[PDB]
């Protein structure tokens, strides 16, 4: 599929037995998630972004479909007002910039 | 060009005259460049992102070259830990996500 810009890049997402919305970011280099009860075991994390530093939760090896792709890897979970798919993700699902 | 995501997708840009390195960032609503002198008149504003707001200066319609390709649009300009080109400015250059 294409997608283009005028709005923002958000599509369905499919992570933890949930279907939720999230944002396809190129300008991340990792994807971060909103609060949600992922099962097992964690890492305590801190990520930057334009305003400072928040205190995330590291998954590793979580299942994620992206816009009906499979994808599995790394998902940060904490406190964002939005999903955020990042490159870690994006290379999976084969996804491309262009112009 | 095509961009894959495997490394981030940093461009050089030119703007005011000077050549610089920012970031293909889908996930911006708009473009935020590191304090800089720049020619034109601004006016005070926030943005926020990950981490919480920053104070920018917005400047309207200023030419920049993103890639070799123009665009004449807004720039905010502050204290951001990256600079990042985002949507307002990626629509004019015609880039697309595509996977
Ligand atoms: C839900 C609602 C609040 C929203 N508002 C928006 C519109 N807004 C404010 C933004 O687009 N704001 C932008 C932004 O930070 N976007 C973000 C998504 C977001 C949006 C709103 C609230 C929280 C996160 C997404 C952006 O790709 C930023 C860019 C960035 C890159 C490196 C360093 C600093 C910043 N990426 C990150 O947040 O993580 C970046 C990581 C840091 N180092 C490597 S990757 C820019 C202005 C920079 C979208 S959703
Ligand atoms: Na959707
Ligand atoms: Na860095």
């Amino acid at each position: 599929p294409q997608i283009t810009l005028w709005k923002r890049p958000l599509v369905t997402i499919k992570i933890g037995g949930q279907l939720k919305e999230a944002l396809l970011d190129t300008g991340a280099d990792d994807t971060v998630i909103e609060e949600m009860s992922l099962p097992g075991r964690w890492k305590p994390k801190m990520i930057g972004g334009i305003g400072g530093f928040i205190k995330v939760r590291q998954y590793d090896q979580i299942i994620i479909e992206i816009a009906g792709h499979k994808a599995i890897g790394t998902v940060l979970v904490g406190p964002t007002p939005v999903n955020i798919i990042g490159r870690n993700l994006l290379t999976q699902i084969g996804a491309t910039l262009n112009f």
